[PDB]
């Protein structure tokens, strides 16, 4: 089986440094929790809310050693009324035998409300 | 193999009530037709065209008993001149044996226009 | 394993003709480079930057014979200040035994600047 591992985090300001810092924080955390090896990752999608503009979240993946070849692309999150502003979400697809109800999905910064 | 299943629907009003009703309806036809079990779903993506703002469509997934563990995320459909308006599309990635050409993709409401060759 | 394949290309103008020809040409190259046969494709996602509105790039998949049943959907790339303009990107997910570091990702047109190593 291959399974999806969700993640979410919010930034405080829209800067390159802030967006890449908190996105790398999110991914390190997912990796730790689920013991993900780069070569077991089919691909990753990262979305940002429409208020974030300074840099693509995906550039943070290349800060991780050994993740040079994991295919990643970003998309835009839909603008929802009463949604969490300045949120970065991730969908990581990994090869794994762990049950679905046991995957550790990581919700950080203001996204702890999830 | 793993194979993605596609579905699409539309709503007449941007409101929480209609979006969650129509997305629930769509997911249920796909699960039925494809005999999908929650535990075979790798993940699910939902998109909406940029005219829908009341609720994330994804919130309907939890009303489907046993689906509360399926990974979901929403994204924006691109704004194309003449594309179908207030349309929610789904890409469900599943582990199945059923061959590509027998995967039953589901279009409902005004979305019956989008791919008539899969009907 | 199943692995994702990334591609990217740019159009000169927002036209239905140039979007469909440059998307076709990218997909043809990914297929060529990775030996992709349609029944091995789990699904495919195409994004375009918020400056392309003429047609949905997924319509280009219709000109590849044998690909009628590949599940495709599109999404909007996020709008990053100073990002590469008029860009179409694909994330093709395929059944494959090729190693992750040997998958041929394809970057064409002005998109060649995006990942000079892939
Ligand atoms: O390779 C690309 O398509 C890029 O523009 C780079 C990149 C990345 O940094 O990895 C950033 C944004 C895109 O959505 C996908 C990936
Ligand atoms: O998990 C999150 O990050 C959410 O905000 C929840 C939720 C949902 O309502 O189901 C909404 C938006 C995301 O795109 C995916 C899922
Ligand atoms: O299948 C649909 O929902 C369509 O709208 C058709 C189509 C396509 O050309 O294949 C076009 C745009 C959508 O992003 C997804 C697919």
């Amino acid at each position: 089986m291959i399974r999806g591992i969700r993640g979410a985090t919010t930034v405080e300001r829209d800067t390159e440094e802030e967006i890449l810092q908190k996105t790398k924080q999110l991914l390190e955390k997912i990796i730790e929790e689920n013991h993900t090896k780069p070569e077991d990752v089919v691909q990753m999608l990262l979305s940002a809310t429409p208020d974030l503009h300074a840099v693509f979240p995906a550039k943070a993946v290349r800060e991780l050693s050994g993740w040079q070849y994991v295919p990643v692309t970003c998309m835009q999150e839909m603008d929802v009324t009463g949604g969490l502003k300045k949120c970065i979400r991730v969908m990581m697809t990994v090869q794994t035998d762990v049950p679905q109800d046991q995957i550790r999905h990581v919700y950080l910064e203001k996204a702890v409300v999830l």
